[PDB]
DNA sequence: CAAGGCACATGACAACGGTGTTCAGTGCCGCGTTGCCCGATACCCCCTACCCGTAGTTGACTGGCATCCGGGCGCCGGGTCGCC
């Protein structure tokens, strides 16, 4: 909590793990795994409770991987925003 | 010389003259205002042209910006860390 909140935002980015090819391809594999898990859960057909909880856990892990990609690439957006700054928008 | 007999005019007499009222009736005609007939018009339709919003675009491309000093001047007031 300081002045010039952009500096605070960069500090909020902090140190996060940059992803090498294997890392993000595996992460996206887990993303589509969670996608299929939630697709199965959304179906009105009855699924066993333990299987439904497992699918929910897989979907949650997928969400975490999404967040990891977001935070890792936060640095990428800040550079792109600088690429367009100084045109009447903050 | 006085009395009796004839002319012209005379006290009224109505009835025309001419015109003024009045009745009483019926209109005459003053303006106000109705019933027409047209021209334009606002209000439905169809058509397409162009504005306005939405959705994509695959080598790679991973942290920015320039601040700010010569007020000046003092005070309040709180915070802030030493102090013994």
């Amino acid at each position: 909590a300081t002045a010039d909140p952009v500096k605070d935002y960069l500090k909020q980015i902090g140190k996060v793990p940059l992803l090498n090819a294997e890392q993000e391809v595996e992460l996206a594999k887990r993303i589509e795994a969670g996608l299929f898990a939630e697709d199965k859960l959304a179906n009105s057909d009855k699924l066993a409770p333990k299987l439904k909880r497992e699918l929910e856990i897989i979907a949650e892990d997928g969400r975490r991987a999404k967040n990891h990609l977001l935070e890792a690439n936060l640095r990428l957006v800040v550079s792109l925003a600088k690429r367009y700054t100084g045109r009447g928008m903050l």
